[PDB]
């Protein structure tokens, strides 16, 4: 067991192994210098991990999730620790990842992208997503500030305005969503990268749905067939502004294939939305698409998700996960 040390930061007690030095708060996440490796790291101290049942499950969910992600386009776990010598002391959890230089927002402000940047950047997201999706994990909150990019235009997916990127079925509250909610988002992100501006800058969610509907159009028979509620079906029709544009005239100076890919991602009907795996093979990624370098996830046991347990059991589960962690090489 390493030796620990205490520090008060922006009115909060951080205690970490001395391995991590020079903590400085970026937002409760500090940047720190991992002296084992000389690399800058990010340290998250989970707020009130075991305060309620809901908190306890999320603590656990995030640990499991971080312990599973092992792909170059997705954030991974360097370290997890607790200053606690035992289960009974266990009340803090800290997670460690690579520190990130920039997110997609920063890249946006700082340089105007080549077509070739947009291809390489979206390619990485999709390759990340084919790996998340293959584990039956749905991101749900893809947006530029959750995409980290280094100096070589390499990208990692993480999770820390969200709605600009949300699939419309989420904003119309179905209890059941599939993985292609994440593809809606990728298309919102791509569009932004090519156009320089936000595709649906909605003041509120109904504003969002309106902008969506005038660009992609009102749903086909085939999709109206799948909506059970008359109220829903009426409400949707109730938009209802100046018609399905052109789409292609919103992106006029862009690469014809980019625009084609975007047409297959920004499909109202999530049954018809292109998947990450299919999107990988779309001609717009001809420069990067390598079929033998696009791996899928190991089996991932999320039977815990359906489970309703006591704080202490969630706290115990989380403790086993902490104790059994194996650092990467
Ligand atoms: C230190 C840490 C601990 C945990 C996480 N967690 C995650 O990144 C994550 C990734 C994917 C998911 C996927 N997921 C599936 C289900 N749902 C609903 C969404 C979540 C969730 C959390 C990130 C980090 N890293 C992190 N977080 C925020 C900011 C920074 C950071 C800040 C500044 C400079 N460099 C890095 N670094
Ligand atoms: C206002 C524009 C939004 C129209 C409704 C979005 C259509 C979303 O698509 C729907 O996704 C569901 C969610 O899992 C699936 O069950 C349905 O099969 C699919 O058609």
């Amino acid at each position: 067991r390493p030796t620990f040390y205490r520090q008060e930061l922006n009115k909060t007690i951080w205690e970490v192994p001395e391995r991590y030095q020079n903590l400085s708060p970026v937002g409760s996440v500090c940047a720190a210098f991992d002296t084992k490796t000389g690399l800058r790291v990010a340290v998250k101290k989970l707020s009130r991990p075991f305060q309620s049942i809901i908190h306890a499950k999320r603590t656990y969910r995030e640990l499991r999730l971080l312990k599973h992600m092992k792909h170059e386009n997705v954030i991974g776990l360097l370290d997890v620790f607790t200053p606690a010598r035992s289960l009974e002391e266990f009340n803090d959890v800290y997670l460690v990842t690579h520190l990130m230089g920039a997110d997609l927002n920063n890249i946006v402000k700082c340089q105007k992208l080549t077509d070739d940047h947009v291809q390489f950047l979206i390619y990485q997201i999709l390759r990340g997503l084919k790996y998340i999706h293959s584990a039956d994990i749905i991101h749900r909150d893809l947006k530029p500030s959750n995409l980290a990019v280094n100096e070589d235009c390499e990208l990692k997916i993480l999770d820390f305005a969200t709605r600009w990127y949300r699939a419309p079925e989420i904003m119309l509250n179905w209890m059941h969503y599939n993985q292609t909610v994440d593809i809606w988002s990728v298309g919102c992100i791509m569009a932004e990268l090519l156009t320089g501006r936000t595709l649906f800058p909605g003041t509120d969610h109904i504003d969002q749905l309106k902008l969506i509907l005038r660009l992609v159009g009102t749903p086909g028979a085939e999709l109206l067939k799948k909506i059970s509620s008359e109220s829903a079906r009426n409400y949707i029709q109730s938009l209802t502004q100046m018609p399905k544009m052109n789409f292609a005239n919103v992106f006029i100076g862009a690469n014809p294939l980019a625009v084609d890919l975007l047409e297959k991602m920004l499909v109202l009907d999530s049954d018809k939305r292109i998947t990450a795996a299919q999107a990988l093979a779309h001609a717009y990624f001809a420069q990067y698409h390598d079929p033998d370098d696009e791996p899928v996830a190991d089996p991932y046991d999320q039977s815990f998700e359906s489970r309703d347990l006591l704080i202490d059991e969630w706290k115990s589960l989380t403790y086993d996960e902490v104790i059994s962690f194996v650092p990467p090489p």
